[PDB]
């Protein structure tokens, strides 16, 4: 997270910590969990290649990383099948946990949008994680749960200003349809909240937006953060989840 | 260049160094001679983002990279428009001269193949360059040029291995038309060697078949080397080039 | 610490962290509480080049690094006046605290040991830190504090050890009479622990036998563990503390 | 070699590169042509522990490192008994080529200073080599022989120098009688020289008056290069050299 602050405690009960086996369990992904059992992250943290299942665990809702580390193994990985790379699109996956998680006020899930939802340019939006605070400037210890408050960029706004300084011609689409923007070069997510969540808050409901996929380097300039569109897979996401 | 050898003095006289400004001339790519002021590379050498030209040498065939240095100015950098990741294609780029070469035996232009030009399997196709030997295993000083005799893989297989070990769909295309597939687990193209020229001998002439573009790693199984398919861009190389 | 264990919350209430200002109040050594006003290290850890006062925190014992920081700033940095580097000897220096501590059950103070105690092989004697785990290993987060038991060696046998594949003369003194050897291929301090104490339990008390100051590698074969021996350095430690 | 310039062709015969075997013979130290059969050197290059002989080869002069390689394997390593680190001193090896050397106007032996040379403040001296350009700074490729011309600083001066800025009492003496000063802000030896020859022109003869050893960085304030004193070491050297 570029900008912003070290989250309430009371913040953001959905938001999860990908975890890899090594010398230690490390954090490479952020997630949320949106159902008791079901958690949603980007394909380009656990993907395009299939990795073993015993390598991975998810961890809830935690004030600073590492510290109270109580770690859950996963049944499944569903990768979204037109998933390649998060340029391309459909970058976006489900977690299955082996057992549902009993949920509480500190933590539970965020909503999903409905079908029509759009993000008009400036909503009230929030974009969390515990990845880097600037491009190559790791999150330093004891890791915070960091957020910040981004502002939407409309889609054709958005793909005129990753056209700016490229050689890519106008006429061909960078931001596509499956994808939103949101944050600018003070505000904006980094290596390490890929596949965590963007929020917005809509008539009193925090709706999940966005899920952290790619952008050129973190806060520079005419280059937006890359969400994936939830609205877009939402019916992918149903066929799975309850 | 992964396997092969270090190429005899008189092989390859088409083959180019690309060099970036900093703590000394660098090598970044490779490229290829098309034309006496022309050199053909890969897009995501030069792109997506407009560089410097400044920034920017050409140096012809060197035996040993840096050691008998004569560096070329560019007066352009053409882009193919529809390029933005190697992974979506159009991964191809003109750099035009400040001055043409006194062209010799030594150093000159490769062929450009025809239009109805395949390139099947079993086809003797030689891939050269001063990249890494390895993966992250960098070609040791003095730098000789390298080359490697690399097998043709049809589209389809070359599709269907990058499908073996991933979630991506059968359905989704990884290895599109305008790419073309060379190499194993002993032979390949590495980083450094993009932009680089894939060469193959048909009816006694060395036609450029390819673009050194990308892969997953270098030399890994089910991972063939992806190259941007010459044949495929001949309309615009010809827009630029006479 | 190589080998051993995580401390349980109970021991070694005298044990320090040294943090250096940066990004954030990083870990560079360790040290020990000896009077509720002084800290124990190593002059390495603070010189032999004088560093700004301003640039360095001490921060008592912690059951893991960086968790629950409650920094204190130092009035006086004394390194020992003969100290040039941990090879020749002298490593040894102390730190005056701005304020003197609340000293409690949990965090207080290492007795010296009297100027007759040796600890011959045999004592049972415990390093503690947060430094390395192993040869370029870091201890990995949460950062807990770690205990090691580590056998005595008598100094000509350690002198002795480190000329066993060495080309320095046997009439060549490496192990001075002011260092002390602990520690096996096994059992170590390693970097990051520097400073720090070496503990042994005589006649029913805890006594400070020596500082962790150097030696090849961590739990190298024929490399102990060297520390500065305490006991020597007691008359110029009684300068300054009461 | 910090500051200076690219050394003449004909400069500096005696100037050899030691390789230690890897993914390539990489230059690790520098070294003196002292005798047809002998190469002077410092013994932390090659010590205090006994490495292999095998995994040792000696390059004579080269205008740039690695381009015209012929590399010659090594029958003995003679480390200096009393050393076990540069700061302590006796930082001296010698290296004994299997082979002699055909001696040539390009490559050709060093004189030995007299027992009675000193080298003091004025004398015309250059340190040569293939070292880094400035802390922590490669020397670029095609990596060119350097030199550069360092002034001489009295021992007492100099040992005045390295006690500013420290902690080390007045009375330790850092920089020893076996040892010699030379250089400044913008000239010195840095990493990669040791070893290596610092020369002197006295009555039209070239006389080799330090070795590489050792120094706090490179071109620091107050922190002039400390080379071994060659005059101090000519009994030692002539036990092995005719
Ligand atoms: N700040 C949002 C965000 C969140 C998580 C991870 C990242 C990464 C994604 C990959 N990174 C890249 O630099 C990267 C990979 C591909 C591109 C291009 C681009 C681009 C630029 C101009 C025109 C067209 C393009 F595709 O950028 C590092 C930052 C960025
Ligand atoms: N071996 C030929 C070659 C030549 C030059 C440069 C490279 C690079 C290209 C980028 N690299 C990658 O590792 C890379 C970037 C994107 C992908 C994926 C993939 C992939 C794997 C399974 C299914 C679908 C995919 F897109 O791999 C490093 C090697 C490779
Ligand atoms: N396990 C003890 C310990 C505790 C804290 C920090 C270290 C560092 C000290 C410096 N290190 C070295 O490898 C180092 C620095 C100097 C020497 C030599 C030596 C030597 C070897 C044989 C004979 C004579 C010697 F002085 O080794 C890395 C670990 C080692
Ligand atoms: N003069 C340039 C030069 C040439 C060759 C090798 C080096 C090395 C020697 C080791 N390095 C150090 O930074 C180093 C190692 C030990 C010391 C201290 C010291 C010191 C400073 C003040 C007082 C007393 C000291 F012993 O410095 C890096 C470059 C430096």
């Amino acid at each position: 997270i570029v900008g912003g602050q070290e989250a309430p405690r009371s913040k953001w009960p959905w938001q999860v910590s990908l975890r890899v086996h090594g010398p230690y369990w490390m954090h490479f992904c952020g997630g949320s969990l949106i159902h008791p059992q079901w958690v949603l992250t980007a394909a380009h943290c656990v993907g395009p290649d299939v990795k073993d299942l015993a390598a991975l665990r998810v961890q809830l809702r935690e004030q600073h990383l590492y510290y109270q580390d109580q770690l859950l193994p996963v049944s499944r990985i569903i990768v979204h099948p037109q998933f390649y790379t998060a340029q391309i699109g459909a970058d976006i996956a489900l977690l299955e946990l082996e057992e549902p998680v009993k949920v509480s006020s500190h933590v539970h899930t965020v909503t999903l949008p409905p079908a029509s939802e759009t993000f008009p340019p400036g909503m009230p939006c929030w974009v969390t994680g515990w990845g880097d605070v600037d491009n190559d400037e790791r999150l330093p210890p004891p890791f915070p749960l960091k957020q910040v408050k981004v502002p939407i960029m409309e889609n054709h706004i958005c793909d005129a200003k990753y056209h700016l300084g490229a050689y890519t011609g106008d006429d061909v689409r960078i931001v596509r349809d499956d994808m939103l923007c949101a944050g600018n070069t003070r505000r904006d997510s980094c290596q390490g909240d890929s596949g965590g969540p963007l929020v917005c808050k809509v008539n009193g409901t925090w709706l999940q937006a966005g899920v952290v996929s790619w952008g050129e380097g973190c806060a520079q300039p005419n280059r937006p953060g890359i969400y994936t569109r939830v609205t877009y897979y939402l019916d992918w996401i149903h066929h799975y989840v309850p």
